[PDB]
């Protein structure tokens, strides 16, 4: 019936942490200090008070010990290493750094606290989606304060889903940009609604699923342009019947965490969300915060920190006295999302005994999930050479002078509350692309084709799934669950060749089994053509405003630019690089020719500084071509241009070296 | 005599943290100094000998105005959404660990930290953080008489009439701007005494008179002063001209206290441990109090002294049962954020955005010392992610320089080093030449400015140390200009000013909610007149650069003295409009000439040899784009590369010629 | 009477701290708390009580009050100091941050705990020499667990000396990359083996020295080896016996902090080893402790943290509640070690009156140290330019995916446990030379005599002993006791000035005393031509794929090319760049007078068009050269068809400008 996990038992059964034997809390102490919490909701929590346990769809435990410990395949990676003799535990992806919320009292004293001294990050940090990104009833004026209405079209779904009221919910957690979720007022994940009656007074039925409002569904992905997807995917789902478990009772409100009237998670805030999007509460002990448990206002009004406020970064009471010391976060909390793939292991010897080597990033079933840059980016060329999110992020001004979209008719709809009502996010970066890139910047400079598309409009497609979508997900086709920004940079050039593949485990093309980034030939992750030319996705405002690229669903160009697979956007890839690179390699050869020469050939003095003239010009073009390595991607005409007239310098050169 | 009405509203109904959560913030600060007011108002000389009666009247100025009221902090506050608009915003002045005020504390001195970082403590020791603090005896730059004129017989000495070495605890300062000192009960000497001396109680405390003046003492002498008159025929020449700013003798002037009118009451608590502060060992309070009034007792316990070790690394700094370590951002006490309504209201953009009104401290007309931070702030630099610490070495911040053996004083000793010096030279990890290498590459060509330093016109010695109001005019640039701008952009322009009245000026010379304007950029700038004929006896390179053009210190021709922005802004156009000129018929020929590559009666030969001459013609609009000063680093070479454009776009021209 | 050290007991008798007076440990409470350990060793260490007291060599007390106080000259460098009135102390190298192994309980949890949040991060730390440097018998695979037989050749060392058995030993120290060392069960340091019976037992005699375990005279450095370098340097010892005192009783195992049968230090591990090569205990307090001392197996079982682990770097208990604090390591404890040279302050008047100026590296005899990178690099225009180790080295991934020799067979030697067998390193680096250096990289990109040499090849060669292995210091001939990578950077130009020079206290070119580093002109340090392209080392597997590059020694190449002394390096230098040097001046002089003449000679347009593209192309090739900087020595074939060609394009516009 109901209990904690196997792992979470485990630990319980025989624990080997350090709070007793050293006086320094590790990650089998927070294992263990999370019984008292299950065992109080399993007593408490309304689903067994009043619904009598029974819910339309199975409900399923979902503690520490299965977030922190096997997320991420943590105890296949565990058996690969050589710590503890192959026998400890890994975790991969969800932990926290310092106290968790189980622990009173605590050391916060709020943003606004750190703000008085701190105004200036206090003003960016707060018009930031770290700030809001969990929130209670009343602070949602981009809705008009409607969570029970719906956002957008009359007949898409709200906030919260039906029989979930503001008064029996602690918080929403996310925002118009991509999703929101909500947790009730016993700190339940909300992973259900109710049908027929109202959570607040123990009337209708729980039902599973149909719990997590996402604007993709409700603002873009009508029947309409679901009937023009299944024109090119036979497969892709149209009617509300047809989203199966993934879906739910009304378009815009999918089911997470939980499959709709099949199956629930029953998850407390501690064993999961407080790892990313946390709060704080004032509490002097814990007997004070059992006694508020189930009540929204008490916990609300001893809320001292909500979000990824300044001390979730920096510490509780930052460098104050009497604080717990500052921290300067390298941001792997909560944006890492390491997951490990035997298949990468297995499928490279060279890897032998070199577990980290074999390490993936988390898939929301076969897309990358949100969160996961850090993961990303250790694989790629910029993390070997010493960047980190800081080195081109602000940490504090995450989200920039995004706004919200006048156009949008929508029944509590309000565009004007700034980054609030804004579909995309802006980041403030301290480093552009063409601050370190200046060949490529040169190149792309000159009036051609994409001379308008930013650098990140190729290199950075929006391949990462925050809702696991996974109804939607067909990912050969680059879509179409695609809210996050990937950061991998590298993009490879190859006619079949894809960045997202199933694990071995796999056995049908949608089981969406053990899915991971593929790697090159140098251990690095790559962006396919298909994602970096022919992507769609409702999340990329760069695309939004360059005729959305070539995909054969948003693209506005005409038809014979909408690229099908990536086969076709390979030959025209190769219609750009192949002249280029023939030119080339005819310029580079005729340059050693011509020096070979000279070492032998005697000149009059005039034919030879104008030999010499020739090839050092010629050089000059091959050294920026190959400099800028995209063999005409960054800009075709400038580049075969210059490369024609560098193979003219040279022929010109040899007519006078044949001359005499 | 009472706390500020700031301090008692806050100690009236107090919403700091140190009792509710253990942890010490804002308020607890302003709260914690009211036993500190209340044993000055019944112990300090001024009540207990001279009956609270003053030549001029006490003005009691604690951290409620200091921490809280400055920067217009209060309007801030009411501009943010922080606390619904109804918190506290400290701009300027606050401490990050523990006041003073407390005990014990856990400093154990820097020549603990030097036995382990002997090399650190060595060019730590040999820079103004190091001595910003020091007790009578340890003055060898002037032989150690601070009662005794500096310089001149009749010009001021250190310490002013009726102030002896034996009633103050220590001076603040050096020989470089200024110094000032604190009597024996830790009161900031706004004050002197005529016809008798604290020490005894005898004679009447007059305000002002109080702040030595390297520049008033030295630099500044009425013949000086005519000379300025006559292009500034308000500046002051006689002493009573000086009026409340001035005093009894040149070099004594009146710093936070108005001659013979107002002075401020202030501890060091309140303000100066802030930034030039000390630390003491004692066990508790009682013994603090107990050797309050006391110059040799406080001395002898004291532990710090200045801009030490620990007070940017904290108390102890990584060592058990030492605070924690920390590495300074430099803010608390370099960045003097302040906040201009003008800013806000003068731009709508950024409403519901009060950081973006930010400006610096002005002492009066002038941006003060200590604000290189907020100034950075609204820089490219900043925005890119430049910090103090990207440039500048944080232990070797003043440099080789020395005294000036030229001069003869009746005390002044030119032999004791930094302390001897006018001038400061950090050392830096990063030169303007190491980031902008075009700039520097046409820079170092042979040319009228060819020698200057990049520093030397992009920053010019803008702000005001002393608050020297009296000889502030800066429409003229000049003349209280102590302190190196960090600002950088030159902005172009006739009459635009860097620094502007507030709104709230009657008069131009109130001194009113002065602040920087901003360009179209949202960035700080410096105008021509400051870049170009700025008046300053700080700026070393100005005086081996033959005064540049100022029409006080230029040792150049006449015609090379700029009186006006609008003259120098003539100058710069003399060069730029026939750079800018030329390098737009370069383009536009490039451009025209390579669209016409498409015109057949072309031979194939011509074809390319038009090609090959815009080609390198490009390199050279290439290269002063980059370089963009559009001569102004380097006219000669400017033009050179220009010249040689303009021949190879006169032969492609000729050739196209022949087609038709 | 054995006592503690002079310097230990005059700070023991008047003692300044601050743990009393301001709750906070500093250094001199760090010299006062090592008493009980140093009284209890006299009183409990087998010497003393099974051996009587005698020793085939005089025992010397080594204390932290002559380890972190009296080294590198501190004692001077205090003098020259305005610190303390000229009257303080000065660690110069060996210091600790936080709490030393005498202090108890500890909040270690060890950093298996660390990686079970930080997976990562463990597995390329849990591949570094950081991580194993510190091991117990039972964890040496790269010997095939055999600690008391030869590991190569039958006639040479084993990693213990004779007489200790693994059983009275808590730990080796080291890797077969360069030398062991071993702690006994009573922590104190071996300086020390046993002839005519076995330690554990309290047989035979206590004898001095003969007790570092060292790879290349193991190795490398055979008898027929010998013999060669004797050919060129004659002094150089090929018997046993001609090592003399830095010796011992087989080749393999050298007298380190002794000397053969003439003297041994008496050391603790908290005087010196603990600041670099760590542990930490989990004992609840001390009484725990010394009542475990003695017994090998009960150290181990109770030891927490082994080696430079991730708490070494970021603090007890890191960022974790009831931790100690996070720090972040700039490397300093264990790899600046300066050293003050009242030499470099006597030759610089300017520098009167900043001692810090005058700071050099830990010498070990006459090379400069192992774990000095840190005092070498403050001395380079990298540092003033802001770099730090940080800059160029990934800091967990320090050892790189090295293997063992495969081809050599020796009696105990397993060449297949990956970076345990390997003779070489390679730490992560996330700089590069050419990432920064883009000019020199493009020049010696260029097919031609050392392009494919590491840019590293040359500018940092391996001057550095690990091993204070003097009797084989000839550094006039730039080996052979050469186990640590340089990081200098700067390559002087010379015929005879010398990187690494001999104190004015000096009276014999061997003494070894006050060896320094010399300063150039720009105030820093620098590699001489001998070091730079001719040094003899087994330690650099660069120059073992390239021929063993110019040393008389080791070098494949012709006879010719053996670089015998600097003045012929020299003279090989100038005859590349003095040919660059006379083309470069011609063109940049032509470029000038062009330029003048523009100004007052008129032309036909055609003509005048011809001279600027000449002019401006000639100035690309001396913009390119004069920035790299090296005169040909990156690339002379490139660097000569460039001025070639420059040449050309002068003499051409010179030609025009006539008519
Ligand atoms: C791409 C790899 C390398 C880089 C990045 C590099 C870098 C440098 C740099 C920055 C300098 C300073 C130039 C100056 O003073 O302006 C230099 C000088 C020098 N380098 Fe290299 N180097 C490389 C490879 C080599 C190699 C392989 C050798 C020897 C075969 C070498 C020998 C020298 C010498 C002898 C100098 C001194 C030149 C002089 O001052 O006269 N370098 N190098
Ligand atoms: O549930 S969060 O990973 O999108
Ligand atoms: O009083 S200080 O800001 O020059
Ligand atoms: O003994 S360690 O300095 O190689
Ligand atoms: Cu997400
Ligand atoms: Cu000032």
């Amino acid at each position: 019936g109901m209990q904690m996990t196997k792992e979470a038992r485990e630990i319980i059964a025989h624990p080997k942490g350090t709070k007793e034997s050293r006086g320094v809390i590790s990650l089998q102490d927070y294992i263990v200090e999370e019984q008292a919490m299950y065992d109080w909701l399993f007593k408490n929590h309304p689903i067994f008070t009043k619904y009598g346990g029974k819910t339309v769809g199975k409900l399923v435990v979902k503690d520490r010990g299965e977030e922190w410990i096997e997320e991420g395949r943590g105890n296949d990676f565990s058996k690969a290493s050589k710590r503890s003799g192959g026998e400890g535990f890994s975790s991969m992806m969800y932990r926290v750094a310092r106290n968790s919320t189980l622990q009173y009292p605590n050391k916060f004293i709020g943003p606004e606290k750190c703000g008085e001294c701190h105004p200036a990050q206090y003003e960016t940090w707060s018009r930031s989606r770290h700030a809001t990104t969990i929130r209670f009833p009343g602070e949602h004026p981009e809705v008009n304060n409607k969570l029970n209405d719906p956002v957008f079209d009359k007949d898409t779904a709200s906030i919260l889903p039906q029989g979930i009221t503001p008064d029996v919910v602690y918080c929403t957690v996310g925002h118009i940009r991509t999703k929101f979720g909500f947790f009730d007022a016993w700190l339940l994940r909300g992973t259900y609604h109710v049908e027929g009656g109202l959570l607040k007074n123990g009337t209708g039925q729980i039902v599973a699923g149909g719990n997590q409002w996402q604007r993709t569904w409700a603002l873009n992905l009508s029947p309409e342009v679901a009937k023009k997807i299944k024109k090119w995917v036979p497969d892709f789902p149209v009617t509300l019947e047809e989203y199966g478990d993934n879906g739910g009772y009304v378009r815009g409100l999918a089911s997470y965490a939980a499959k709709y009237k099949k199956s629930m998670s029953f998850q407390a805030s501690t064993s999961y969300c407080e790892v990313c999007h946390p709060w704080k509460f004032d509490f002097k002990n814990e007997s004070e915060f059992y006694a508020a448990l189930g009540n929204a206002k008490e916990l609300q009004k001893h809320t001292i920190s909500k979000g990824v406020s300044c001390e979730e970064c920096h510490g509780a009471g930052g460098h104050l006295e009497g604080g717990s010391g500052l921290l300067i976060s390298n941001c792997e909390r909560c944006h890492q999302r390491f997951s490990y793939s035997p298949d990468l292991m297995r499928n490279n010897p060279l890897n032998a005994g070199k577990p980290d080597l074999a390490l993936s990033s988390k898939f929301k079933s076969m897309g990358p999930g949100c969160g996961s840059e850090g993961s990303q980016t250790y694989f790629t060329a910029h993390y070997e050479k010493g960047m980190r999110c800081a080195t081109c992020h602000d940490p504090h001004d995450v989200t920039g002078n995004v706004t919200g979209e006048k156009g949008i008719k929508g029944v509590s709809y309000n565009s004007e509350q700034g980054y609030l009502s804004s579909l995309y996010s802006k980041p403030k970066l301290k480093k552009e692309c063409t601050d370190c890139h200046k060949e490529q910047a040169y190149i792309q400079s000159k009036a051609d084709t994409h001379s308008k598309n930013s650098c990140a409009s190729c290199h950075m497609p929006f391949m990462m799934s925050c809702e696991n979508f996974y109804a939607i997900q067909f990912q050969d086709q680059a879509g179409f669950d695609t809210q996050r920004r990937a950061h991998i940079w590298k993009i490879d050039v190859d006619p079949a060749r894809k960045s997202l593949v199933a694990g071995s485990t796999s056995k049908d093309p949608r089981d969406g089994k053990d899915w991971h980034f593929e790697r090159n030939e140098e251990g690095r992750n790559f962006v396919d053509l298909m994602w970096a030319c022919a992507r769609t996705t409702w999340a990329d405002k760069d695309q939004a405003e360059a005729k959305g690229c070539h995909s054969p669903v948003v693209s506005e160009l005409k038809e014979t630019l909408h690229f099908k697979d990536q086969k076709q956007v390979y030959n025209e890839v190769m219609g750009w690089q192949t002249p280029v690179k023939d030119k080339f390699t005819q310029v580079k050869v005729g340059i050693q020719g011509l020096y070979s020469l000279l070492e032998v050939k005697k000149l009059a003095p005039s034919d030879k500084t104008r030999v010499y003239e020739l090839i050092e010009k010629a050089q000059d073009t091959v050294d920026l071509i190959e400099k800028d390595g995209s063999w005409g991607m960054h800009g075709f005409k400038y580049t075969k241009q210059r490369l024609d007239a560098a193979v003219e310098y040279i022929n010109e050169a040899q007519r006078i070296m044949k001359k005499s």
